[PDB]
């Protein structure tokens, strides 16, 4: 179109189709902002990394926007089923896929390169006096990537797994949690020793993944 | 001002004006707008924060205008050091009510981001004669707990825990309370031995914390 | 240099110049300034980070210039996989010293944001014959634990936890160590059965993590 100067209300403005200032070699192009340097301006792109979300809405002649937010880092997986875990964890099945009983499956997608997932499993469990084993398995692996231990005296108790896992890409990954007795015994999740409801209601165990940037 | 044109600043031939209108812009640059290129011609893009980010513009002088990006404050911690005798029980009949156990803490928190969650962690040092411990988070204005967890003591003190995540509705400040009681059974001491004395003869510290996080759906 | 005006770039009637001064600006665009609209005329506004935000200008380049906005690295994880016999106890007499229990780990962390906290969690696999486990976190320099927690083992391995919040006061490296021992009596094994055998025949992993957060000051 045209270019020049014009009065807008009381403001004396320059106008043109586009602009090239300083060290720029072409006019402002897609997603570039005019950025000052020690000398003359450059055309710079704004970009997000490490858990930052950058949303450029570039398709409005009038109502364009750039929003800076946090990438969605948190994934919660409630587990409310009562599950009888008859699968034992033994010295011969611990480094296989066969130990314990799967009590949940969780699919997550990293949003940042070189990130970790902070994983918390907090599982309400009951067994006749003895040990509980919890194991986290990555689908495609041939053995658990994290292993933890809890305890029940007969009455329900919280049994926990805390770990961090290194993320190798930006695609969906499926994890499963398996629970079973240490070397022997039957373990109930979200129930009493006999499979009955704890305090006669539905109870809730939790698994969560918090994506964090590691040092 | 009120002028426009070209002028030499030191050796740099600069354009100058009260304001600028380029590309698809219908008006000159307005509040919080930057000039932003497209595959076509530029637009005026309003710059804004969301989801746990604050965007802050400081304009002290013509030569020191500032735009600060930073994290919104996400972490709320609530120490509990009192020794509380929890003679309130948790029972099949009081569990789905507000009367189970004994209240050991009250927590008011305010979400900074819409549709956020709170990662809640209650880590409570508790003692009782061999048996089970029950913990309940109650949201003020509910008829029953929003989270129930279980612990154990053999008679020596042991950490009892409640982990949950709660969906925030708005930016309204909200109060939660933590209740602790015997699993239908006996008496439970928090931050103390089963007889109510100090563990190791010192004051001990239980914790409740709320971490505001942005959830993926 | 020194040239300016309007030129045709393809079909685009463009203003060109070495630099630009608009609105409330009293000088042309200077280092890391952008042109920002106000409710008035525009200002030159420098972008800066704070509160756990990283902001870097790939600037001394005419080609591939950028401003990247990233989170500062907040997470620090410290796996402990060795079997450790803890023969030091915690007693009323030593609980406020540096002497209670056995040191099972040392961790140097460095806060990225001033006035932040570390959310600290220690999750330790421990066995001992029937009784109490005590966990104590110590800042190098201090004279006694800054945090104390309790666990339990019936004889079979059990997870023993410490969860706490530490207020960071500088941007300088700080060292913490974790100590574990029996409550008043007994031997406690970390990452092992009570006799020191590998649990389930394998190497096990205990974890100590520090997550930097920005606290709501209330
Ligand atoms: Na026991």
């Amino acid at each position: 179109g045209n270019s020049g100067f014009y009065l807008y209300n009381t403001e004396n403005c320059v106008f043109a189709d586009n602009i090239k200032v300083g060290q720029m070699t072409e006019p402002l192009k897609d997603q570039q902002i005019i950025l000052g340097t020690k000398s003359t301006p450059v055309a710079a792109k704004m970009t997000a990394s490490d858990g930052i979300s950058l949303t450029v809405s570039n398709n409005s002649s009038t109502n364009a926007s750039i929003t800076i937010g946090l990438l969605k880092a948190f994934n919660n997986f409630p587990i409310t089923n009562k599950i009888q875990c008859n699968g034992l964890f033994t010295p011969s099945n611990i480094e296989t896929l066969l130990g314990g009983t799967e009590i949940g499956k969780f699919t997550v997608t990293p949003k940042s390169s070189g990130s970790m997932f902070l994983v918390s499993a907090d599982i309400i469990a009951s067994r006749m006096e003895g040990g509980v084993v919890l194991a986290l398995v990555r689908e495609g692996d041939s053995k658990p990537c994290a292993i933890s231990y809890g305890y029940s005296s007969g009455v329900p108790n919280l049994c926990s797994l805390r770990t961090s896992i290194t993320n190798t890409g930006l695609t969906p990954t499926t994890y499963s949690l398996r629970v079973g007795g240490l070397e022997s015994g039957v373990v109930w999740v979200n129930a009493l020793s006999n499979g009955n409801d704890i305090l006669g209601i539905t109870n809730t165990s939790n698994v969560s993944f918090l994506e964090v940037i590691p040092q």
